[PDB]
């Protein structure tokens, strides 16, 4: 079923309204009840796997950090039902700033957000030799695992 | 007055595919041609020294790039936006002569007078480099792109 910009726009922005409220009911209701949030690898533990948990992830993330966060960009494409974020995590009481992007996928069917798989403005890490998401089934998700080039 | 140009999306996708063969083929020119004269490409900072001012940066680092490194892109997701006429690109960089992965994504904008990117923003699948106070893009003027500096929680 088709879902239009507009519609798309209204649940992210409710999303991010809802984290920065540490309203969990808010943030649940913009999701399918099972849809990952993925991180580079080496973050959180892991993905955060259920609506229920990322939101709870999210409150205890302002009450112990004062995050609050800023939509920076918004990208969406109404064609595939899928958006791009450009963010920023305040951490306000450690006086920290993090900044990334987010790609948001969308369920048709009932116009929620199903997967979100956010990157950093980090640069890359020393002496890790795959630097990508971590608990992501890269391989069975249709994706390169290995270079196209031929090794040099 | 004026009216901003609406780029259809298969133009911005024809663009963006054409810099990702430029980039693979080592080839400067077919690069240059992706992108406004001016445009900036922003990394994470700590990265490349900072943004490549240019065109013809991009596209000579880029170059250089598959000739020391093997680099190998592939576009995983693209997200094409005609109303704000931007992009977001899923992407990963296959350092192939040192087998190593790197994976990331990056929002592009187009300059809708001629059809080609002004800017690219890349951000990485790595993780938070630690006791790093903030961690944000290289050279990228946050305060006069209207964006936030200071925490909203913090009284302004
Ligand atoms: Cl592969
Ligand atoms: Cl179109
Ligand atoms: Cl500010
Ligand atoms: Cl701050």
């Amino acid at each position: 079923p088709t879902l239009s910009r507009a519609a798309m726009e209204k649940v992210i922005r409710t999303y991010y309204d809802g984290c920065n409220e540490a309203d969990e009911a808010k943030m649940i209701a913009c999701f399918v009840p099972e849809a990952v949030h993925y991180f580079p690898a080496g973050m959180y533990g892991g993905a955060f796997r259920g609506a229920a948990q990322i939101a709870h992830r999210w409150r205890t993330a302002v009450e112990t950090l004062g995050s609050y966060w800023t939509i920076d960009a918004l990208v969406i494409d109404a064609e595939t039902a899928e958006a791009a974020i450009e963010w920023t995590h305040f951490k306000t009481n450690q006086d920290k700033v993090l900044r990334g992007a987010e790609c948001v996928e969308f369920d048709r069917a009932s116009g929620l957000i199903r997967e979100i798989r956010a990157f950093y403005a980090s640069p890359q890490a020393e002496g890790i030799a795959r630097l990508e998401l971590g608990d992501f089934d890269y391989a069975g998700r249709g994706y390169r695992v290995t270079s196209p080039r031929k090794p040099a």
